[PDB]
């Protein structure tokens, strides 16, 4: 299996383009330095839209740990997921307290890479320069990446998945901007190709 998540979406029109092409997750941002931010209300509509054969992940950066919990909670996301700014303690916190969380880090942080360390059901390892040469840098990840439930991020798109996931074999991956058309657009067209060349590395047609 490879899990797929689409991050920061903003619309229906992009909503249905994700569930169109199958995916696993679609994250929903709170983080008003984001041009991806979405208002709570906003989060909850979008969030009611979504069917049960998809994640809702409520995605913060900079809310005080117990407001991202209340707000994951009135909601109704499936997961809350906390960026790299949170401390080790507020995952723990977060994990105690609501049934789904992921614990996101990136290389460049030096971090735990045991997933589960905090309470976390899933570690988020961002690692942007391995995509920055014309071939997937695969040894920026290879003796780092973790044993358990993770998902690879760091500037993929529909050009560089299949590379990615073929020589790194990743728990699953993460997408935000490899998909846009604009900051917080997502394009139908990019989510359907990532989402193609993706799962053609082990179901090729």
């Amino acid at each position: 299996a490879m899990y797929i998540k689409v991050c920061g979406l903003t619309d229906p029109h992009a909503i249905d383009a994700a569930q169109a092409a199958h995916v696993d997750a679609i994250g929903f941002v709170h983080a008003p330095t984001s041009p991806r931010h979405l208002t709570p209300p906003h989060i909850s509509t979008l969030t009611a839209t979504v069917d049960c054969t998809i994640d809702t992940v409520l995605v913060v950066a900079t809310t005080p740990i117990a407001d991202a919990l209340a707000l994951a909670e009135s909601t109704g996301v499936s997961v809350l997921q906390l960026h790299g700014q949170y401390s080790d303690d507020d995952v723990a916190y977060a994990a105690a307290r609501f049934p789904r969380v992921w614990r996101a880090t990136s290389l460049s942080a030096s971090p735990n890479l045991t997933v589960g360390a905090y309470g976390e059901e899933l570690l988020l390892l961002d690692a942007p320069q391995a995509g920055s040469g014309h071939t997937w840098d695969f040894a920026a990840l290879a003796h780092r990446r973790p044993t358990g439930r993770w998902l690879l991020a760091g500037g993929l798109t529909p050009d560089n998945v299949a590379d990615a996931i073929t020589t790194t074999s990743p728990w699953g991956v993460d997408v935000s901007s490899g998909v846009e058309s604009a900051p917080g657009v997502k394009d139908p067209a990019k989510i359907a190709a990532f989402v193609q060349a993706a799962r053609g590395v082990s179901c090729p047609r």
